[PDB]
């Protein structure tokens, strides 16, 4: 579990996504894995804006931040799991490391700010849902 908290946003994985997220939907995009509602609460987070493919996520099934290496924001092809068919999955990065499903929605962020969440994993990589395009976040 997890989301990012930025201004008045709360951001998530669509496939965790509460009935009080879609109540409150601001937008949502099924092959990204993202949904995004508003809060009455702003949040603290910020996101980077570069093309950093080196930074830190945190992982729950460890209880531990790491330090990856990982690919650039594509389309890729993600096994089935208990929320989506086998299917192709936009704007997502690879790194090798420990993700259970439960550790959907951990940060990753680099030196500009937060980058993405968890989104898939499996055989010893760890895949994240990009944020760094949605510029209206900021606003
Ligand atoms: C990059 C890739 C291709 N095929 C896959 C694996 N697909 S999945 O990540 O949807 C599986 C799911 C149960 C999960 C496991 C662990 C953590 C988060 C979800 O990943
Ligand atoms: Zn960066």
């Amino acid at each position: 579990s997890g989301a990012i908290y930025v201004g008045n946003y709360r951001v998530v994985n669509r496939h965790l996504a509460t009935h009080n997220d879609w109540a409150n939907l601001v937008w949502e995009d099924s092959s990204r894995d993202l949904l995004v509602s508003s809060t009455t609460a702003q949040g603290c987070d910020t996101i980077a804006r570069c093309d950093c493919q080196t930074g830190v996520y945190y992982c729950s099934s460890r209880r531990k931040h790491y330090p990856v290496s990982f690919s650039k924001p594509s389309l890729i092809f993600v096994e089935a799991s208990e929320y989506y068919p086998a299917r192709y999955q936009s704007h997502l990065m690879l790194a090798v490391g420990h993700s259970e499903p439960g550790d959907c929605g951990g940060i990753l962020r680099c030196q500009h700010g937060v980058v993405g969440i968890v989104s898939t994993g499996g055989n010893g990589l760890v895949g994240f849902a990009d944020v760094r395009d949605l510029l209206w976040l900021d606003e």
